């Protein structure tokens, strides 16, 4: 029986990198950011600000890609396999920005009380990610960690 | 790609009961019931009556296991072990009202804020019901959805 990491501090060898994604956007979408989250969490939360600066303001991806609107996650999908099509050679920054961008995205649905749409980040992060990717991401997560950890003592 | 459960009116061969399950416990315990659900989850939902029947109220529950406390978790899954242990036949009905009784549970612990705890009523439940009891409750639940149309 692996950990829940709402509340996980920690990023271990044995915790699978898709499992943390999975169990973050489940909670990111349902619960929302009011929440406690643990010091994992947190650092996925900051893929936000790289979101931003590559994809652009989710107010603009809101009404481009109507994501509200029935065809909203089969238009998150294309856009993401548009994104994916576009970049030249993908980097482990393009995967983590890409991430960020879900996280903005299950937001506007979340607040739109589109509750399943959460399952799509996940479809997305697939199509997105590859195994790869997301090793290069979990060992930039566990040494982001061990630096907070030097900060905070 | 299996289907979203959380607005799915309804329950064929293909759909897996467990996961139906799983996803039941994760929106009910994440979410609350003040959501738009579907009929499939709506016919879940009725089997709290069974559980206060059959195991008492969730506020004697909550006091008896002090299922806010560090150990309430534990308590719970010890509960349902004794509970299991000492049925001498278990029907497809205890099963059913062991569900509703996860759920009244999974209430308790959104309102504490104790959101990752929704994981344990799955755990009682892979102790409690086995796949014979889920196609059991599985054909019950086909045969409601259409009970449900007639009336």
């Amino acid at each position: 029986i692996k950990p829940d990491y709402l509340e996980y501090d920690d990023l271990l060898d044995r915790d699978e990198m898709f499992t943390i994604l999975e169990e973050y956007f489940m909670y990111r979408g349902l619960l929302g950011l009011r929440i406690k989250y643990g010091r994992l969490f947190n650092e996925i939360k900051k893929f936000d600000n790289d979101a931003e600066e590559q994809f652009g303001t989710i107010e603009e991806l809101k009404q481009k890609l109507r994501l509200n609107s029935e065809e909203g996650a089969d238009n998150f999908i294309d856009y993401i396999k548009v994104q994916k099509q576009d970049i030249v050679k993908l980097t482990v920054y393009d995967c983590i920005s890409m991430i960020g961008l879900c996280a903005c995205v299950v937001d506007v649905w979340r607040n739109e009380k589109l509750f399943s749409r959460w399952k799509y980040c996940l479809r997305a992060i697939k199509l997105f990610i590859n195994d790869h990717m997301l090793d290069k991401i979990k060992s930039i997560l566990q040494n982001r960690l061990v630096y907070v950890e030097m900060s905070k003592h």
